[PDB]
């Protein structure tokens, strides 16, 4: 009955999960369900001592906090980030070298990283003087409120599911996933670029191959382009995955660009439906930002992306054809 | 006693006037009054178009907003500061540099950069976990939130003073004043003084011996600095200008302190009235934080700033001598 549903989340650890059918199997449950899978698979509940009913509620509450009315920035976007950060931190190339706390961080980080997205750019918050860039000073507008509430709804009865951690392990957390979900932002995704190549051309590995990081500036730099790139990984899905998420994108940002074109403002690039290419803006955002982050990456972890390089160069030479 | 206040009113201009005068004498408006004359001197109603009693209006309410109930971080630091940041702004070695709109930033900055403020430090705040630390995840907390408060006053009824300016001009003050109150969280000091150092060492001057700054990133540098020296200028001052300061200052830490034992937290240096000492705090103070700021500041007007230099040195002997 359910075994539909079960089924499916059994592809927990693979890339390219089906993750719309287990939307719509999950009661549109997808966050609420693929996290209580991968904590169980990781056994995070027992490691932390999270009670399950606590980790539910927590679930069920923040992915209320994500706009179904939001066609990409969603609680199907957060199911989907999360799930892409899992397997990246089961590759072989970083097996058993971040504690079961910086798991933990990363896999958190991820579920909270887009809460209570409105659908519009930190570029069209600060130019209307909204209440979010008048409370945040126009930086990381979205980032600093998606970790606010992300954390705030801990404080919900019956869902401060880090209640046994130790108090260092807690302000151990709270740091590591701010570091992280503040590198969400696109405005710092050139220097987070420059600092992942440097890591990569200065690198340092062991026999078996697992790669080696000694202090915490690289240890956080590492998550932080993780989720970064699992926030972008749309186009490294199989191709059914990725065209849905190129619809769902280009929806939410038309939908932005008509209340910039009301108000008088610049339409955003991508945004006016009366314009753009929705196949060239895949193309660019391929060559421009996925392929350059995703190369590095891939040699960070190499042989370890191969798979999911191999993928987002068929996916880009697709989309060019379809020019 | 207006025209005591008047009178009063007419140091506006030099180093040391007597800010706690003006607050007795203005009714406890010293920042009303002291924002208004210095308007009035540097003819900014005139060149920004503000209506006077919007200029008003704002002050009082920006005022208000200042807690009378803390000893130091209240409407007097407030405007000490401002007064403060009016004088270095006239100093000789950067005539003509700074545009109406830069000074404008400079003095409002200084104006609102510790409204609400509620007399403990961040990390009291991210420790206790306060609303401010959630709100703004554990950085900047005070200065995000003074930031948040005094660009919010001024949508309030008859209360925007940048009615007037261009568009261009309310985004370039908006960004500068951001820059410049960010500066003055502590935690950014040593980067900021060590920007200052490298700019005096390789420091250029034109043909007219002013300062010569080429681009936005020395100007706000420069201005972020002047805040931050006017910020710690305490010492600086007519040794019974000081001493009241701190006073004030190891009245209000003393306070977050006992807050502090009750909670069984650890008690933040300088905020146990058991076992402080009031005048070694102020030599370590000057020693380690004031003394290589001023010194610095001073030799990148040199001379202009030599007698406040010299009434550092002096309060430092004299604390000292006290041990
Ligand atoms: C249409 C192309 N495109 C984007 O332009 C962006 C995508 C994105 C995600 C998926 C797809 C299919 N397409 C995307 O994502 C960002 C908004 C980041 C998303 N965070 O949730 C970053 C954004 C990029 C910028 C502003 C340079
Ligand atoms: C007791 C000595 N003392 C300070 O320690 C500090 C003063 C300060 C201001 C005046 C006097 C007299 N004394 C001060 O100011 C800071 C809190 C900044 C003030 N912002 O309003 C910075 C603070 C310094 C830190 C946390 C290293
Ligand atoms: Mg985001
Ligand atoms: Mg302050
Ligand atoms: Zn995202
Ligand atoms: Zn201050």
């Amino acid at each position: 009955q359910e075994d539909v549903l079960a089924k499916e989340l059994e592809d927990v650890n693979k890339w390219g999960l089906h993750v719309f059918r287990i939307a719509e199997l999950s009661g549109n449950r997808p966050l609420t369900v693929i996290m209580h899978t991968i904590f169980q698979e990781r056994d995070l509940l027992k490691t932390f001592k999270i009670p399950v009913d606590t980790l539910i509620t927590y679930l069920m509450t923040l992915e209320d906090h994500y706009h179904a009315d939001v066609a990409y920035h969603n609680n199907i976007h957060a199911a989907d980030v999360v799930q892409s950060t899992h397997v990246l931190l089961s590759t072989p190339a970083l097996e058993a070298v971040f504690t079961d706390l910086e798991i933990l961080a990363a896999i958190f980080a991820s579920a909270i990283h887009d809460v209570d997205h409105p659908g519009v750019s930190n570029q069209f918050l600060i130019n209307t003087n909204s209440e979010l860039a008048l409370m945040y000073n126009d930086s990381s507008v979205l980032e600093n409120h998606h970790l606010a509430v992300g954390f705030k709804l801990l404080q919900e009865e019956n869902c401060d599911i880090f209640q046994n951690l130790t108090k260092k392990q807690r302000q151990s957390l709270r740091k590591m996933v701010i570091d992280i979900v503040l590198a969400t932002d696109m405005s710092k995704h050139m220097n987070l670029l420059a600092d992942l190549k440097t890591m990569v051309e200065t690198k340092k590995v062991t026999s078996s191959g697992v790669l080696l990081l000694d202090n915490y500036s690289d240890r956080i730099q590492v998550l932080q382009n993780m989720v970064h790139c699992a926030d972008l990984s749309n186009p490294t899905k199989p191709l059914q995955l990725y065209r849905q998420w190129t619809d769902r994108i280009m929806e939410e940002f038309f939908r932005q660009g008509d209340r910039e074109r009301e108000r008088g403002m610049e339409i955003s690039p991508m945004c006016d439906k009366h314009n753009a290419s929705v196949e060239k803006s895949q193309v660019g955002f391929i060559d421009y930002i996925v392929h350059p982050l995703w190369e590095t990456w891939a040699d960070l972890v190499h042989p370890d992306a191969q798979d999911i390089l191999d993928t987002l160069e068929d996916n880009r030479e697709w989309y060019q054809s379809t020019i």
